[PDB]
C-alpha cells in the first residue's frame, strides 16, 4: 500500500488545515452538504412537552420507538454503522416528565452503559434533569414501572463512574447499569486534553459495553448532538482504522449525520476530533511488526 503510517493521511490533512487556517471553511462545507430528512412525528402537538429544544429533532426513519405505550415517541435516534459493528443511541438530556420514558428505553433496548457528557447546571441554566439518585434512597418512575438505586461511586479529577441497579417492577427483574459521567466538558466547548478524553473512552471500552453482544449504549449531553456527536465520531473512526480501512473523516461524519441532525456544533469541536483520532491511533495494539515500530518512533 502507501508509504505513510496508519494515521499519516489524517495527520497531513490536519497540518494543512492549520497552516491555511481553513477549519471554519471546512465546517461550513459540512453544514451545506448535510441533507435534511422528514421529522413529522417530532412536530405533532401531543409531543411538544417531550422536546427540550424546538430546533433539535430526531428523523422519522431512525427514531427509537417505545414499545407497549399509547404514545411511542422519545427524542432519541439509532446510529448504526455496520462497517464498524457499532450501534449507539444518541438522545437529549431528559426533562422531569420524560425521565420515565428514558429508563423504559434503556430496558427495552438491552443497554448496558449510559455515557453522560454534560453537567446538570451550566452557565446558570438547567441542562438535564436529576434522573439517578445521589444517596441511598430508591428513585421511583411510576408512569412506566421502574425504580433506580445507587450501588457504588468512584470519583476522579475529570470524570466519575456510578454503578446503578435498574428494577423492572412489572417483570420482577433487575440489571446493573454502568453510568460514565464526564464532568469537565463545557457546552459548545472541548475537553481538557486529548489524553483526558482518551483515558475516558478506554474505560468505557474496557467494560465491554460497546461490544456487539450487548444492546446499543445510550450517549447524551444537553441536546444530544454537539458533545455526543464528537464522542461517537472519534470512537467509530478508531474502530475503522483498527480493521484496516483507509478513512476520510469528512465522509464518515456526513454519513453519521444521516441518522441524527447536527452532530458536531463548532469548528473547534471538529479540530479536537482530528487530534483525538491521531493520538488514539498511536495507542492501538496489534500483531503487525511494522505497526509496532511506527508506534515506538512516534511516542
Ligand atoms: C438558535 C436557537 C434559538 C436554537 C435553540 N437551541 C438549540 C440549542 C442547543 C444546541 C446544542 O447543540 C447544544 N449543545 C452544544 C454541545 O457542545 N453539546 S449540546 O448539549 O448538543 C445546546 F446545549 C443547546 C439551543
Amino acid at each position: 500500500g502507501p508509504l505513510g503510517s496508519p494515521w499519516g493521511s489524517i495527520e497531513r490533512e490536519f497540518e494543512e488545515l492549520d497552516t491555511q487556517r481553513r477549519w471554519q471553511p471546512l465546517y461550513l462545507e459540512i453544514r451545506n452538504e448535510s441533507h435534511d430528512y422528514p421529522h413529522r412525528v417530532a412536530k405533532f402537538p401531543e409531543n411538544r412537552n417531550r422536546n427540550r429544544y424546538r430546533d433539535v429533532s430526531p428523523y422519522d426513519h431512525s427514531r427509537v420507538k417505545l414499545q407497549n405505550a399509547e404514545n411511542d415517541y422519545i427524542n432519541a435516534s439509532l446510529v448504526d454503522i455496520e462497517e464498524a459493528q457499532r450501534s449507539y443511541i444518541l438522545t437529549q438530556g431528559p426533562l422531569p416528565n420524560t425521565c420515565c420514558h428514558f429508563w423504559l428505553m434503556v430496558w427495552q433496548q438491552k443497554t448496558k452503559a449510559v455515557v453522560m457528557l454534560n453537567r446538570i447546571v451550566e452557565k446558570e441554566s438547567v441542562k438535564c434533569a436529576q434522573y439517578w439518585p445521589t444517596d441511598d434512597q430508591e428513585m421511583l418512575f411510576k408512569e412506566t414501572g421502574f425504580s433506580v438505586k445507587l450501588l457504588s461511586e468512584d470519583v476522579k479529577s475529570y470524570y466519575t463512574v456510578h454503578l446503578l441497579q435498574l428494577e423492572n417492577i412489572n417483570s420482577g427483574e433487575t440489571r446493573t447499569i454502568s453510568h460514565f459521567h464526564y464532568t469537565t466538558w463545557p457546552d459548545f466547548g472541548v475537553p481538557e486534553s486529548p489524553a483526558s478524553f482518551l483515558n475516558f473512552l478506554f474505560k468505557v471500552r474496557e467494560s465491554g459495553s460497546l461490544n456487539p453482544d450487548h444492546g446499543p449504549a445510550v450517549i447524551h449531553c444537553s441536546a444530544g448532538i454537539g458533545r455526543s456527536g464528537t464522542f461517537s465520531l472519534v470512537d467509530t473512526c478508531l474502530v475503522l482504522m483498527e480493521k484496516g480501512d483507509d478513512i476520510n473523516i469528512k465522509q464518515v461524519l456526513l454519513n453519521m449525520r444521516k441518522y441524527r441532525m447536527g452532530l458536531i456544533q463548532t469548528p473547534d469541536q471538529l479540530r479536537f476530533s482530528y487530534m483525538a483520532i491521531i493520538e488514539g491511533a498511536k495507542c492501538i495494539k496489534g500483531d503487525s511488526s511494522i505497526q509496532k515500530r511506527w508506534k515506538e518512533l512516534s511516542k
